[PDB]
């Protein structure tokens, strides 16, 4: 047992072995007639199905203390969690739409008529600039509280 | 307020018509001199980001509806999601490995390398199979808890 | 204002991502159609830029200051134990490249009549990236640690 | 024990030996049939082990001297070294800046909307030919330094 | 007056403005009716003119001094300077034809005409491992001098 | 054996191209048929190669010496000379680019409905590249002379 941050390590760490060690087992399920395989196909596979029990385990874990800790006045870190992917979603939105009121929109290859915004881009740009301040500051303070919380 | 199964619903329209509304925002962002906004902008963006804090409301609800009902015996439904998950990451395994390993490559030459599988197709469908039934199980049980359960 | 080393780390990242985004923007705007005016004032999107880049250059300066006084462990700086993290994944890279080159240079290899052969057990090079991956990640979370219970000098 | 200047310049040639070595190692990993390795892999592979330990001496032992030696007035040289890496940064940005607003694109009818400078590229050439000024000063100074310096 | 080192950095630093301003002048040569040269073109021209007589200057100070500082026992620094460039043109050699030996090309049948090592690339690698080696010397040693030495 | 300084770089010009040749043939011959040997011996070859580097590196070593020992005219060795040389040519191609771009840019130039301007007097640039050669020319034939009535130290 632990702290919340080392296990987010973990997870991320697991499914990338898992993903590697998956493909290994691709490669290796066909073999050169006359011989054996790089690694053991069937041990490789056991390797595997270890780290998926392992990892859906880390999973329900960290799941299970998100949803228990609490970020802030009546908000538990998984609430937090999700504003933070919706302040990512709307930073996202913003600077789409203000770099197509001025960037690939500001091309006129070749015309005899003018191109126009049919909206602020000094208005969306601060939108933008807003959002994006928001998600860091909510990051930062998530990052914070799970490096001093321990997995339930 | 209603049935979380209601509200899996509303979410996902929602994030459609977000979606569409997005799309719709970019086009009509631009034009030539002498046009008009087929809808307005302005209006259309703020129709979106009322979607967005009512979508952010689902999702924490859902959510802590999700991680608070029980599944089963010391199992929440956020940890019944989580096993799904994983369950189609396994059968999705097991079938790519099999039909891997039912994979031909037509060589010219007797006298050509040939590749053989280095394990039984036969096993694998097996426990692709398995996978496959345990994933449905699941799957059905959650969407009848989804349709008896009211969103905190 | 002053802050863990951690913060300091992500401020860096949020100002080169603002400071790259800006200068994106202030290319775009540094022509415009022969009538207007620029979407965004190129002059102040400059200032704004110049102001990042001091603002930046001083994170780093006291970033490097603390990593460099800061004690890891025994007889290592966290600057020291950077490094350390660094080679490890340069190391790391190194076995895994060598052993799917060892295996997958092998399956999508033949379509002619001799067999390939290795010249090293790939099981063993494995085993060498495996234990080069579990001491990177050791490392990485110790050093993230420190990181977050850390004053920036 | 030696001069830092001279510790850069084996850094430099170890990490091109690495990577050549690391190259010959792949080229000789594999075979068919009744080869040789046209140099022995796990000799190489060795050969390569040891630059590692080695190189990352010079950098360890570098770092410590960069961030130990005095500059100037309270500037140390790692202070100073990124100083001039951020100088470079800088010439850079504003070079790309001026001769986007001298790239010129010609059109065919003067009945077609033009882009037309939005600054005086004749102040910003000033701002970077200041910038490399400053550059290449630093750098030298730098250079001097590391030329009498002993390698902690 | 100063060190010929900061004279080899002045050189290079020239002739880098040279060929930017050699550039800029091409590109603002020429425009259709109603424009205006993003910068003077007959001042641009000067700039490049004062530059050149500039070069040339250090040029010929940099070619003095090489050819009248002693490197060592019976080498002047100009001597020493060409022993630099035919290591490496040697060390290149060696090079090229070592992973020309090792360079692998693979048939489909074992009856086709198969081409193997001509030499024992182990041996050549040693030469150019050597002739690298001999190089660095030199180079470290050359750039020492060039920084304790006032340029003619 | 000792020489004129203008028969030294004929040898030069030579050996590199002998090198060059056999440099080339060494690389290629450095694989030969399963069955059979070399069309030429490669550690032959190779040792006739390292024999004319030693060779060219002396001439070169000494046509050095003596370019930077011998006058070329009041207060110009000839090595001071050679450059100055070079600078002429880096001179006239400056000028004769420049003028070919504000004339040739000028025909295969259009095809759409404004005219071009050149910026500068044509005319005068190209005087200046004609200058620009003319000094060249002396220079190089002035060096070619003396090259000629010289002995190699």
């Amino acid at each position: 047992a632990m702290y919340l941050a080392e296990a987010l390590a973990q997870r991320v760490e697991a499914q990338r072995r898992y993903s590697e060690l998956n493909q290994l087992l691709l490669d290796v399920a066909k073999v050169q007639e006359g011989d054996q395989p790089a690694e053991n196909p069937h041990e490789i596979l056991t390797e595997l199905e270890e780290l998926t029990t392992r990892i859906n385990d880390l999973v329900r874990r960290i799941n299970r203390t998100n949803s228990v800790t609490e970020f802030s006045e009546g908000m538990t870190l998984a609430d937090a969690l999700s504003v933070r992917d919706a302040l990512l979603k709307k930073r996202t939105l913003y600077s789409d739409l203000a770099d197509q009121l001025t960037s690939r929109q500001d091309r006129y290859s070749r015309s005899e008529i003018k191109y126009v915004a049919t909206m602020d881009a000094r208005e969306i740009r601060k939108k933008a600039d807003l959002a994006a301040k928001e998600y860091r500051q909510l990051d930062v303070d998530i990052q914070r509280l799970n490096w001093q919380t321990e997995l339930q």
